């Protein structure tokens, strides 16, 4: 690796992850699942109904969007995400045991995961999480692969998976 590689993981950080993995879009959109989506990877509702949307955008923003938002509101929305998913981990008595065995890179991919699935979503995956607790990293990937999260929309969940296995940022290279 050269000087500049070495400077690569002081550059990416949880935000630099999930904007990768969720992408950044200004006008309200339908993720993989079909759901209404905005900014970094904000799901607004599973509703099929663009009206709750867009309810939901300005309730979430604080004023009339008309489906529509700025990079810094996409930012402050995000943060609040992420702060989120943080804090949905450290409260729960199953996924902070596992978040505090984990090394730095890997929390990101948890706070990742818990930010794409919500808790009892993440918390249910009890062979993983068993997995990762113990540094069966190759296993805990495979387990990773076969669910519905990651087989459902592969591209938003695959660096994850990876990043599960190495504890590296390798996945966020070369884009």
């Amino acid at each position: 690796p050269t000087t500049e590689n070495l400077y690569f993981q002081g550059s990416m950080n949880i935000f630099e992850m999930l904007r990768i993995d969720e992408g950044l879009r200004l006008k309200i959109y339908k993720d993989c699942e079909g759901y209404y989506t905005i900014g970094i990877g904000h799901l607004l509702t599973k509703s099929p109904d663009l009206n709750a949307a867009k309810s939901e955008l300005d309730k979430a923003i604080g004023r009339n969007c008309n489906g529509v938002i700025t990079k810094d509101e996409a930012e402050k929305l995000f943060n609040q995400d992420v702060d989120a998913a943080v804090r949905g981990i450290l409260r729960n008595a199953k996924l902070k045991p596992v978040y505090d065995s984990l090394d730095a890179v890997r929390r990101c991919a948890a706070i990742n995961h818990v930010f794409q699935m919500g808790v009892t979503g993440v918390a249910g995956f009890t062979n993983v999480l068993r997995m990762l607790q113990q540094k069966r990293w190759d296993e805990a990937a495979v387990n990773l692969a076969k669910s519905r999260w990651y087989n459902q929309c592969p591209d938003r969940a695959k660096r994850v998976i990876t990043t599960f296995r190495t504890g590296t940022w390798d996945a966020y290279k070369n884009l």
